[PDB]
């Protein structure tokens, strides 16, 4: 056995010990490992809903970490107010169990959050879980697959850790992660191909036969967020959410779904966009706000957005 | 607890009671189940080649059954001829790990087998192992997901095992399961749309603008087989991995990819072929031959060999 | 000769001019009984295949109404979208040639036809194929018998019209017709006695073996559908077709099959029922659904039905 | 001036193109417009009873349309059978001027009007006007306020018409709306506090003192329903009309009151109901049969709902 375990509580910890933290974040982040080690439990035997099993499980954990005021999860109609008693600096925006509808075929999903410090002196309430991505303090994301990792951005960088299921601790696996610049691979399901947009009906096709003769990218699209966000991470590459008939303003929420990401990719190197903006520059006005989104590779979200404005003609 | 387990074995042990066989498919399987549950640790800890590790694994717990006398696995040049003492009845082709390029993504990667019977009285060789797929007397894969899954096919049905990670046995979880007749999700990589023969890029195209005006099928594309072969088993539809110019025989091998997943796709009720013919009636002259397939919901390979033949104007 | 002839034509022509039809149905059941009357004609000397003839034939006969947009048949995988052309406003949901297996031994074999009014503003598509039974204006099927019949069931009766082969017109024969509330005979192939549920077993016990020592009924099943339910519909009794191991959903076809004879039993004064629920009110999801049928008197089907709660201890 | 006029009556006649219509509809509606314009003239001056002349003119109109057969209006005991002569295909419910009583302090009055198509193919009836709700094939209002408006709700969304009073018709302002999916707006009398029930009570509460802290609803009452439900409408929210001691089933008559406004908010994506259930799937016994009624955003319907079925203990 190791001698010298690199926990990712040691992790947070000493990464804490340099803004002077008073150990709020290390309660939070050890109250959220807890539920996702849970999770990942009831998911590996779940067959032999969870969504409102993982919705309770985050957000009692959360509440006894004595380290929040404001819960917004995508499982709650309304924002949460955390009670005086257990109340804390941190505001947390969640999605429990995301990818929870393809879950039968195995398909990677996972947990997503965002955490932003409250601003405002006065009473808890919506308006704190309302400011922009570039806002976020901390975001991350469970991946529940071969094996269950957990991915953090700190303000700092992206760290990968893998958890170690004999001593049930996540062990700190890849420090500070870069997104390639270019990648081979795109991502989005082409089976909307009727109701693209000429900027994205565009772009894949120069992926397919590319102008300059190189080898054209590869398709992949797992069908769960997490999971197609974290292969875009490390392999690099493209994903694509854009807007169509069915979801005239993308499928993903803004708060703890596309934040989250857009924040985590950024940090890795990389862009998160609508076409017109940056994710993290949106101002939220609702809690259940939804977003397009691109993002990937620096060289490759940058030839979508060219291919964006030669038909936005603004 | 439960005082009455539904494991593997005591399922594969009641069929072998049917047949009245001497037991050695029980031992196989046992075997075989170890070597998978070993491999489901080192994915799960792999991280904090794994794919030669895998082929010891297998070939050493396979030759200890006391069930086998040729073995063929996708990481040897050659077949393996099993030491007269440990010698048994059965021929296996097997890939011990799969989707071995895109592990790091966590994209569902596994492990994939087909059980022959000995047929000629002699000194066992190669050929034992070159026989048709529809001569398998078994089938089937693990895969390495959110949870351990085993899916089965003997000569009466698919079963999906789940392995409980408490008790380390695989408990029946679905039994007898039948692919639905037709789907809404396509899988195949669009990467390579510049090679597709004609009737791909017309049966794609029916796709995503329906003739008949219904709703357009969903693209769905994870990039390792396993994978999308039981995602399309469990919630139907069809999967294609055709012939292009970096593999113009498609690349999937036959004895121990695309049998195997052909024998699982017709017992559950779906269809497997080449576009001229169906996978399982192949008699291979190399054991690792390729093979371009196409399976799924019989309802949409049936739709899909109309175009192929519209094209072949045989 | 008679000088007042009452022809089909006429009246549907006088029922249309109640609502304020525009006149398509009238234009939508000519072309029908034009196809019809080639058909009883093929018939008549088909042996001195016909299946594909009477698709196409009851097709472009339906085409050039330019009363219909949208045509589901037994004979088809997809449902047809009319040229814009010669659209019209009906969907129409058919059996060109039913029974036609066991056509050899001249037992009594059919058309089947329900008429839907489309509903949605947009462009036509399979979605207006897929609506309740109770939503049909009109439904009816062609006995090619003795005599060549079509039996018609408006939203206002149902009328029994013969054709009168020295002319080519259908005469209205009996009007408004009503089902007798009991009937003493049942009809269901006894063959399948193996894979009958406990309710149809404790039913037909009932039939052979009355418990107020009544006559028992007679038995009768000639094997073609249209056959069976049109004795039924003439002298009463009740017909069975449920669910058993080669047909776990029943045999019968729901939108162009049990639909359409379940709408002209309840305009008869009878019921059709799956023994769950009534058929008319079954949603579909597949233009090729099954359903299991009971149908007849009301007396007996009701009968069959407490035995069925009986069993459902629900 | 505009070459190019998009008046209502082109929009119908484009629309009733598509189902392929006689036109009738089109007389309807210009008939309807006709009497519409009318009142709102008497009104612009009324000053310088209303009602009877209101109801008679709405009444010959519809009559001199040859589209109509039975009438029902808020101002008549009993139904209305058109002449053999003037006899049409459709049923309409309508409400004259509504708001009549505080018509002084030109509080925004209307008229209301629904449209069901004539069923049964016997003599008009009474029971041709007794049909649930989801039966109109369409439905709308005329408010006359700043401007005279007339909503519209067809089977394929709502569209606001504005009267240009220079040429006298009512110009497409507003394609296919959708009222938003949360309001910030309540809208009831809460002077009679005092007969609520416990479930409006608390749902009240809810709004003058968020428990999530966010900024409390504004509210808004005019005294005249078609000004409510417009606001609502355009701005979102909710609008209440419960039932007290003076009126312990509601106030508003269900068939040419609430079903219409119903009908529209629906199409508009919003919802109405009782509480127990929605307004449109109520089945009517009398002509003037009143009903309570909560329509709105959905999201704040909802909202609602759930705090009456938690005082329902159902
Ligand atoms: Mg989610
Ligand atoms: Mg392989
Ligand atoms: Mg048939
Ligand atoms: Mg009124």
């Amino acid at each position: 056995f190791d001698t010298d375990i690199s926990t990712m509580t040691r992790f947070v910890m000493e990464e804490g010990r340099k803004a002077g933290g008073t150990g709020e974040m290390t309660q939070l982040l050890n109250s959220l490992c807890t539920a996702v080690k849970a999770i990942s439990t009831a998911v590996r035997k779940a067959g032999i809903k969870l969504d409102v099993l993982s919705n309770d499980l985050v957000m009692n954990m959360l509440k006894s970490s004595f380290a929040t005021c404001v819960l917004v999860s995508e499982e709650d109609k309304n924002a949460i107010i955390v009670e005086p008693e257990k109340r804390g600096k941190y505001v947390v925006c969640f999605d429990p169990l995301d990818g929870s509808s393809n879950i039968d075929c195995l398909v990677s999903i996972g947990t997503i959050f965002g955490i932003y410090r409250k601003k405002s002196t006065d009473e808890p309430s919506t308006k704190d879980a309302l400011q922009p991505g570039r806002n976020l303090v901390a975001a991350g994301y469970a991946l529940y697959g071969s094996a269950t990792m957990l991915v953090l951005a700190g303000g700092s960088g992206v760290n990968s850790f893998m958890l170690d299921p004999a001593i049930g601790e996540f062990i700190l696996v890849d420090k500070n992660v870069k997104i390639k610049k270019k990648g081979n691979i795109y991502s989005l399901n082409e089976g909307y191909a009727k109701d693209f947009d000429p900027a994205v009906t565009e772009y894949i096709q120069k992926k397919k036969f590319p102008p300059d003769n190189s080898s054209p990218y590869g398709a992949r699209y797992v069908g769960s967020m997490v999971a197609d966000v974290h292969r875009t991470l490390v392999y690099g590459g493209i994903f694509l959410y854009p807007a169509n008939k069915k979801s005239p303003d993308g499928k993903l929420r803004l708060l703890y779904e596309c934040n989250p990401m857009a924040f985590i990719m950024e940090k890795a190197g990389g862009m998160a966009t609508t076409g017109k903006e940056a994710i993290l520059d949106i101002v939220p006005t609702d809690i259940h706000q939804r977003a397009p989104v691109i993002l990937g590779s620096p060289d490759d979200v940058q030839e979508f957005l060219e291919i964006y404005k030669k038909h936005a003609v603004k």
